[PDB]
């Protein structure tokens, strides 16, 4: 057969390319066998960073994992938390799920203030009355919100 063609009566054509249209080579019986990093029939679809997800994540050129607005990480698996969330995490884009014992919005604001700073003097006991609030229950001769007389 000439070049390029293959077949019992060189009829088969199959000749090399890598530009947009394909990114291939030629076998033995001039199948065309894409290049490392493209897949498709014509070759000219981009293999993802292995793991990339399914629903947040594309290709353009191999082996990349671009995110969809609101997703980050190697895989475009793990939500952008709301800016800026402190003691939290999300679920979904642009939230800020508490932990314990945090609030509320940005999960800033200490919701056990009393066993944080212990804010209460001179045998004063204090409770936790919501966020980065406290109460100072005060003795006998002692004044003040921090019982300081």
């Amino acid at each position: 057969c000439d070049d390029y063609y293959y077949g019992f009566g060189c009829n088969k054509f199959c000749r090399p390319r890598d530009d947009f249209f394909g990114h291939y080579a030629c076998d033995q019986n001039g199948n065309k066998t894409c290049m490392e990093g493209w897949m498709g029939p014509e070759c000219n679809r981009a293999i993802c960073r292995q793991g990339c997800s399914p629903k947040h994540g594309s290709c353009k050129l191999p082996g990349d994992c671009r995110c969809q607005y609101g997703w980050q990480g190697l895989y475009c698996d793990k939500c952008i938390p709301h800016p800026g969330c402190v003691h939290g995490i999300c679920n979904e884009p642009w939230q800020c799920l508490c932990e314990t014992n945090w609030g509320g919005q940005l999960c800033d604001k200490d919701l056990n203030y009393c066993g944080t700073h212990q804010p209460c003097l001179n045998g004063g006991t204090c409770s936790n009355t919501g966020p980065d609030k406290y109460q100072c229950s005060c003795p006998e001769g002692y004044s003040g919100p921090n019982c300081e007389i």
